[PDB]
RNA sequence: AGUUACUAAGGGCUUAUGGUGGAUGCCUUGGCACUAAUAGGCGAUGAAGGACGUGUUAACCUGCGAUAAGCUUC
């Protein structure tokens, strides 16, 4: 399902997918850490869409 | 003058009860010995075995490997 989307787009906007969701997966790790993360599932949502965009 | 019971500090016997203890009986996500088939290997494309790390999840165990409690396809 997500695959599918994920392979209709191009490289180059794959690779700014990966560092955006990188940047993200930073502050919420940080965030977590400050105790200031209300929803603490975007951490493993962010994970495995990094993982499948890697994939 | 004569023959005399009561005493139980404590102990003994019988029976009943309580406590420590896990023997006997019943059972088992566990072992043992084989039968009928399958198969008889893995590794420089990095092995067997380990260390470390990975949670929204204290530690331990299990899974997994910076794509880290999972990723894609049929
Ligand atoms: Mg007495
Ligand atoms: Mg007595």
């Amino acid at each position: 399902t997500v695959a599918k989307e994920l392979r209709q787009k191009s490289s180059e906007e794959l690779v700014k997918l990966v560092i955006k969701l990188k940047g993200e997966l930073l502050e919420y790790r940080f965030k977590l850490a400050h105790g200031e993360l209300d929803k603490p599932h975007l951490i493993n949502q962010t994970r495995r869409l990094l993982a499948t965009i890697l994939t």
